[PDB]
């Protein structure tokens, strides 16, 4: 299944991944010109593995191969009979081949054919899917960094006009772990999201919410909630947002908004300002601080008798994240440094102890933080519904204690 | 498989999904008229997946819009043979291909020859079952919310006369989490119930009567239940009713009954009255009081050692939810907010005195409050003997402590 | 199924596994001369199985004895209708048969009947997969040893030009393990890496890359982390490393590293300095405190709270072998020398309490080591950071309380 | 399936299995004369399958039975088509069938209908693998008792010169549970082993040789160990004779040995002096002893730090040995005579009070058995080194205190 090409996808067009671009580089110069090699060049790379995710280019470095070198044909995929394409590969072969449908005679077969009827045309394997001398060179196609979120964002970005305003490193920042494909929709869909309201100009306004589109489910509004139940979403929705600044070292407060999106009521979204290398303590402590905080919201001003089951993802991921601390990067002075993810039944009560007193602690000092700033909550509380959404330059006017400024828009 | 039609019904057919038919019509007005292609990038959306739980038009929408543009096509499809098949779609076409029979590269393996020969159509591959460029829109279709059940309950009952005294929200307040389906012979249901009596003009006297036999089963009079038998469920499903209404912030009751029906002697029905996105505390505790309504009533009146096996079912779920309260949803001062659904036997048994105190604290609660209203509970007996069922203005009448009106219809 | 021909390459080719090779240059010697044993030995040796790991010269030696005796046919092999085929191999023979695709008592009457037929042909099933009578003599082919690997790595280097000061050894014990085939990838990739840079020929600068560059990932320069970061990750390596030189018995350092190479920021380098033969107590808990010694580092400098997690992957390390000395090779006094690998509730306990006592005398002991010798760090720290790499030699300078030498290049 | 030879190997080669060779004579003079029908012993066995260990002449008895009775036919060795079977069996062929080639009523069905069929033949379906009608009789085929071993070996030793003090029982003795096919080979090996070196005769110094290549690996003296390691292992194999000898009712020690041979640097033999019937508890007590010697003698010469890893299979077989006694054999006073092998926590609390007693009273006896004989430990550490291998006469000689003798050879 190969087809004679003039026209495919070559190299300079993909962006990022500058490792593995630099070893198909190599590999391209070494298609043809063996002769370069007067170091015995040395049994041309047989064999390639990526072992990247899937989704982020496992497969178009192999689409930039086979377009590259002038080589006019292109992966040879798209049992036993694996002999028949030992055979066909012989002759006028392209340089490569490239077998991804994810008995092991290939590299015999492969070095009898390269050392005896292939005039060092070097057709070798290079393969992609999710010992040394079959598979000995493989590179890892991975997921971006913000760096190259920019540059793919800019790639995308040729075909449409731009307003002033876009900054493209905040719309890559906000993208965690989107492959190329994940960038392309949001151009995308930013392009069809302008044109439903037939808008000459497409700004970083419909960017926003074609990234919110995506993460979380669209807007659905045409959903009726009572008044009360407005009320009291706008409550725990907020104090997620109070907290999110007074604790330290936190990701700041990008979003806070109401309307429900899919399954969740209210969002409150964060921008990770850099990418993960590692966690302090000190910021690990402050999540959970930061994640319990909207019950406590819920619970002072209504009281205990009438808080509700709407806190339960906000506890569970808390309580995940509390007993990791402890059991499985040491952080707990009693216990030390040890791995206990058969163990007795009183260090199974050590464990708990220890994952209560962490969990108590920021919950008392999330209680406090509260009750000393009681009037921002309700100065939060009232835009959250005049204005149905808030961003951060109308965050700060409320945690600064002054005025607050209309959104952007309206 | 290709249906060729010229015209079929328009989009009025579909009722609510309000999100999913906006998300649908864009795609309905890009199949043809592809030259908005002014945002120079509006490349087709991609395979649409729809992801709803089955059973709530997760294929119905076909209808109604498939006759807009007149394509003449339907769903395509009404181990990879396929392919070729696939490629065929390039003539005559929907403007997609629908594939419910419901490996990955299938898609994109496809998609470029597909765009390549289709004619700017806007074919798609969408798809209904139960990485973005394979499948990139995953659309929900979820069950129709209150509000939502009126719309479908009125398309369908343009067929019938009417009785004056028919409100849809009643019924549709009735069938929570009933799709589609559920509703449309609900109607059917009615009209064929109607004219097994021959009765002119149906009513929601038998409505009811439909739902109930739907939901869960034909009343069985064939049975033949001692006298002696008779009264003692009597008290059980009243008991239920009267501290259904004295405890506090509860679903209102329907109705109360006798005849039985399925595996069960009594029914006491509740309205939901307004859906309600999540509970309270106060809810949770009043439930929790009301289920053991029947074994009280059966043992102060017949004494400790004639109750039965009877509130085995009232048990069971009573100690399922007080039980998913101290380990999920917080809700104990003792235990903290924390995940406990592994653990010291120390831990394992705190749980335990936790759950019985709460079932002991609401138990006591119940006894002393039937126990008071003594004189409620025979009037109450006497009537569900004369009449077998009790309809929700007679329960007023009791609870007011005055005489009873008999009841609509007999 | 097999393959005519007429002389094959010489025995100077397989290198080690000499018992091997005394065990196979009998079969050389028995396929002729047969009548040489006159002390009736002429039963022939029976399916000869290689019981050797994978990936280590198992079917090697192919090529020097098939051209040794002048027998000129292969393995035949390159759910039983092979019968007939082993009656097909019995006249002008591969004078042996080989077999590695891996109901099997089949062998024995089968070739025993052949060799009746077979002219004092003494052809066997001689087989390799990772009773007597059918496999009584099996022939291990080991995973290489030092002196082994030394000489393996002169053969392949007959093949080009090496620069003056390359000492064999160093990149022999660099490769614990690794079997031929990996030696083999070690001097192709050196040839192609001094072709990268158009270097004339190669010293063993590179031979370490490309060691570096197979055991771990490539050198993944292209990310960039901020300034404070490197110094977060540059206090770490170097604590690993100066607490590896003051305890007894441990392997050397050989080279200390910033640069990020996968899923690792900084790595540093033991060399194994000979082959394992198995251990000691005191190594082991030398062992220990090293491992330990780098999140230390990060304490002391920073503070408590500062203390990231990414010193999770030592922690795991030390857990499981600490665990291992007190539940398998006794070492532990209460306890007494026992296999543990049910048990009781109180030997569970007895075994915490030892793992911790162990993992606490080091900790501490590895604390008392940095804080007396503090200057090192800081200076250390600063190499570390003026050049990205340090040498084994300016290891030494600082360790000696001098002033740093440059280092091999720059 | 089919073939004929008028004249085929007999049964006096069958040597040993005396009494299962009976109940087979039986058979081979009934399967003619069944004229001696005066008991109407009509009724041949239906079906004996011999269900002894595989390994041990299973298919041996069914070539003496094909030999026997000058009986023209070969046994059919060598889903359902038995039904060609039973009809083929009528052409005057009697008793000279076999059924190991890989619905259950068939058996006793077509032997039934032939054997009424059939001219007295006699026909019988015997079967080998690993009520009466369909398998009346099972003949056990086991292992070579310590008697038979001579017989197989004076068998098979017709072939070779014999030299002058070969005494066949030591070899016997050396091979615990080898079947015939093992001691048949052991003589081949032994013929080949004495051509490499081109000896005139074969004496048992290479039969040790043999013994040995097949019991455990092949020398591989090509190893290079360093001086020091040479002196560990000395002490550790020492120590397990020291202490083999002194302590109660042991096997006696054969050789005790140093260069390597497999995975173990030192291998210590000891001779079983007669069958294993059952064992006694002084003689258990005695190995738990024995085993524990290596490990003290490293740490009281060494030092206790510098012990090692390499008791850690002498620790398992131990720990095993010493559960077995408590737990399934009797043999402890305070829990008594029970089957262990659920329970409650404190019962199992016991058992590891008790093992751990038991271990810990031979290892104390152990160590003062060394500690005063330390004079006989480091003679014999000399000898070790010099002499690579002792025989059983030194040993003697140093245990006595007097000079040692070199072994014989050298
Ligand atoms: N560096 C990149 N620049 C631009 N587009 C990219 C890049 N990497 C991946 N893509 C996208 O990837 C698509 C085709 O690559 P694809 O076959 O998906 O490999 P992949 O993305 O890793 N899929 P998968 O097999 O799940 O890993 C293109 O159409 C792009 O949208
Ligand atoms: N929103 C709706 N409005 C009107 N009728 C509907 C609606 N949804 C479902 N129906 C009825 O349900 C049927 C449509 O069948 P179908 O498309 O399978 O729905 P579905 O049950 O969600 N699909 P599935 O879950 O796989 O069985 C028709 O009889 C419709 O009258
Ligand atoms: N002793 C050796 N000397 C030289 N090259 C060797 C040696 N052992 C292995 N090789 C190389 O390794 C390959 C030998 O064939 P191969 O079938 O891989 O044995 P193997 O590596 O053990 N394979 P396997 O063990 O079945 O996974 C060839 O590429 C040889 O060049
Ligand atoms: N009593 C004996 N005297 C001599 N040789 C014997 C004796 N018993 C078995 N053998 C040898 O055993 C070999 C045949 O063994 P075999 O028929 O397989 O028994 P078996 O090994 O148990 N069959 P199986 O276990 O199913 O593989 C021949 O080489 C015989 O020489
Ligand atoms: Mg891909
Ligand atoms: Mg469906
Ligand atoms: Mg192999
Ligand atoms: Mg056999
Ligand atoms: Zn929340
Ligand atoms: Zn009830
Ligand atoms: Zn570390
Ligand atoms: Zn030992």
């Amino acid at each position: 299944m190969l087809t004679e090409d003039q026209i495919k996808t070559t190299f300079a067009d993909v962006a990022g991944c500058d490792e593995a671009k630099e070893e198909v580089a190599e590999l391209v110069e070494y298609l043809r010109e063996p002769s370069r090699f007067q170091k015995l060049g040395g049994k041309i790379p047989k064999g390639v593995l990526m072992v990247g995710p899937p989704g982020t280019g496992k497969t178009l470095l192999a689409k930039a191969i086979a377009g590259e070198a002038k080589v006019p044909f292109f992966t040879i995929s798209g049992a036993s009979r694996v002999r028949d394409m030992f055979e066909q590969a012989k002759k006028a072969a392209p340089c490569i081949i490239f077998i991804d449908q994810i008995r092991e005679q290939t590299l015999n077969q492969m070095l009898v054919e390269m050392d005896g009827f292939e005039g060092n045309e070097g057709i070798i394997v290079i393969a992609a899917t999710n010992r040394p001398g079959r598979f000995d060179r493989q590179v890892v196609v991975g997921l971006p960094d913000v760096r190259g979120r920019e540059q793919i964002l800019k790639v995308h970005m040729r075909r449409v006009p731009l307003a002033p305003d876009i900054d493209a490193a905040i719309i890559a920042r906000g993208t965690p772990g989107f492959s190329g494909a994940d960038l392309a929709n949001l151009v995308n869909e930013a392009a069809l999201f302008a044109a439903r309201g037939n808008k000459r100009v497409v700004s970083m306004v419909e960017f926003e919410k074609a990234k919110d589109k995506i993460m979380m489910g669209a807007e659905r509004r045409s959903m009726v909630m009572t008044e009360a139940q407005k009320e009291s979403t706008a409550y725990h929705q907020a104090g997620h947002a109070i907290i999110g600044r007074l604790v330290p070292e936190h990701d700041p407060v990008h979003k806070v908004t109401i309307i429900p999106r899919g399954r969740a009521l209210g969002v409150t979204f964060f921008l990770p300002e850099g990418d993960a290398i590692s966690a302090s303590r000190q910021k690990l402590e402050s999540q959970i601080s930061t994640l319990y905080g909207g019950r406590l919201a819920e619970e002072i001003i209504y009281g205990p008798e009438h808080v509700s089951t709407g806190a339960s993802n906000d506890i569970k991921v808390a309580t995940n994240l509390a007993r990791n601390m402890v059991t499985q990067w040491g952080f707990s002075e009693k216990l030390g440094p040890l791995l206990y993810a058969h163990m007795s039944d009183e260090t199974a009560r050590i464990i708990d102890q220890e994952v209560k007193a962490l969990i108590e602690r920021n919950y008392n000092r999330a209680r406090q933080l509260l009750t000393d700033n009681m009037d921002i909550l309700h100065a939060m509380k009232d835009a959250l519904m005049k204005y149905e959404t808030i961003d951060a330059p109308q965050i700060d006017d409320l945690m600064a204690r002054r005025d607050v400024r209309p959104p952007a828009g309206w």
